[PDB]
């Protein structure tokens, strides 16, 4: 593809939500969570979907969010970020969504991918829905 890797992958996560596909959204989760925390995480994704009122009429990519890199002898061994979209539903309601994304983790390849999703209305993080686990 012809965009940043972070944006390409993030756009496909937003498409899972537009379509309400928890199989596909969950297949982005890290290995340790698919092996260990499947029933918890799929049920938390359902809530995420019940928190979105109506079909998504539009979305737009805000940045990478923040995160960390580490590089050793020229080679990246750790890279975290938080891909973010604003989006709007058929009701008129604007949401903001942020996915926790451990893009590269060489010491721990089983932690690579999504671990956490966060969501709120009109950019109000004082009342957010936070799902997933911390790594």
């Amino acid at each position: 593809g012809d965009e940043g890797n972070i944006k390409e992958n993030a756009v496909r996560m937003m498409e899972c939500i537009v379509n309400k596909d928890s199989e596909k959204l969950f297949d982005f989760y890290n290995k340790d969570m698919k092996d260990n925390y499947k029933d918890s995480s799929l049920d938390e994704i359902r809530q995420l979907f019940e928190y979105i009122d109506g079909a998504i009429t539009s979305y737009n990519y805000e940045g990478k969010g923040g995160g960390q890199e580490a590089k050793n002898d020229g080679i990246i061994c750790y890279y975290s970020c938080h891909p973010e979209f604003d989006f709007t539903t058929e009701t008129g309601q604007e949401y903001t969504i942020s996915f926790s994304y451990h893009y590269i983790w060489n010491e721990h390849p089983e932690y690579e991918g999504i671990n956490m999703i966060q969501i709120c209305k009109d950019g109000n993080w004082g009342e957010k829905l936070i799902i997933g686990r911390n790594y």
